């Protein structure tokens, strides 16, 4: 049974909510991005109007094979009527095709719903700047502000200049990356372009990336293994046992592996700099993790809320404990009285 927080009050919508089966009273679901938590239940036998972008919509009809005549795929930065209701798409700054939601209610109320996001100075300068925002529906995926990490192009440098390094000293090396989902494609599309490369991957995540409307794409990535030195492999794999068991299946091509895990936030953050991270390695493989983050720290947040001045927010994330909810009430009242909201 689907949560009072995926609910959007005083209309048939809900958001993010796929798994409950059919939601009592609901005549449009919308899909803030093609995660797997967020989409869970959707397949080709979804037989209601699914909102989404664009992109989102592509891995709907591709990937889960839901059926086209369902899926409503809506613009960015416009004005759409949706049920008699006034909505509006904008850059979630996650991954691929992620978005937010403005919904204008009948009775004046206004609701900014963020999907996933990494809050940002630009949406500052976006179509909420126009308009008061009496509830907030927020990630709050890292609200404390022990969550720090550098920026993408901090992170996308460091991994850029790591990886010239290694292969401009040794040229018979193998770079490779792992992944699970959609995001994140940065930091193997910088290192293949500062390397001469093109991107090495499955069927699978071939078709995956296909969807994304990536400019020039044809030109970065291939199910040729052979040809690539930028290997894309499962998360999962990243690991001195996987790779060893990767560098024999190459065939005396190569004779070394730099890997790099994008994680989201650990610990170690908390005391070393993006500049000072080290390798675990093991004989002739070596593995980064590295702190790419695509959702809002701490900072990010504060700073997000405090221009949008909300009436009310609702959390998203972290909402399972006493201990959790009570931690984030007191960032938001210690935000409000600081900002004089
Ligand atoms: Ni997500």
């Amino acid at each position: 049974t689907c949560p009072f927080y995926k609910k959007i009050p005083g209309t048939g919508f809900t958001v993010d909510a796929f798994q409950y089966g059919v939601v009592e009273g609901c005549t449009a679901y919308f899909l803030t991005h093609f995660h797997s938590d967020h989409y869970a239940g959707l397949s080709k036998h979804f037989t209601f109007p699914v909102y989404c972008s664009e992109i989102t919509g592509n891995l709907l009809k591709n990937k889960l094979h839901v059926q086209e005549q369902y899926i409503h795929p809506l613009p960015l930065d416009t004005e759409c009527i949706v049920n008699g209701v006034k909505v509006v798409l904008l850059d979630a700054n996650h991954c691929p095709g992620a978005v937010m939601i403005l919904f204008y209610l009948p009775n004046g109320t206004v609701i900014l719903h963020t999907g996933d996001f990494r809050a940002d100075p630009s949406m500052e300068r976006s179509l909420l700047a126009d308009q008061k925002v009496h509830m907030l529906y927020l990630d709050t995926t890292y609200c404390s502000p022990e969550y720090t990490f550098p920026s993408q192009q901090e992170v996308i440098r460091f991994a850029i200049n790591t990886a010239f390094e290694a292969v401009t000293l040794n040229p018979h090396a193998l770079v490779v990356c792992g992944t699970y989902s959609i995001g994140k494609e940065k930091v193997f599309l910088a290192i293949a372009d500062v390397l001469g490369s093109k991107v090495g991957m499955s069927q699978e995540k071939y078709k995956t990336l296909q969807c994304l409307n990536i400019p020039e794409i044809n030109s970065l990535i291939t199910t040729d293994m052979c040809s690539s030195l930028v290997h894309l492999l499962p998360m999962m794999q990243i690991n001195f046992k996987g790779l060893q068991s990767h560098l024999k299946k190459c065939g005396g091509k190569y004779n070394q592996i730099l890997a790099f895990r994008p994680t989201g936030w650990t610990h170690s953050n908390k005391f070393t700099r993006i500049a000072d991270v080290i390798p675990q390695t093991k004989g002739n493989i070596s593995i980064y993790g590295i702190p790419y983050s695509e959702h809002s720290s701490y900072l990010e947040m504060k700073r997000f809320v405090q221009w949008l001045k909300p009436q009310k927010i609702i959390p998203t994330v972290n909402v399972g404990t006493w201990k959790s909810r009570s931690t984030m009430e007191k960032y938001f009242r210690e935000w409000k009285l600081e900002a004089g909201y």
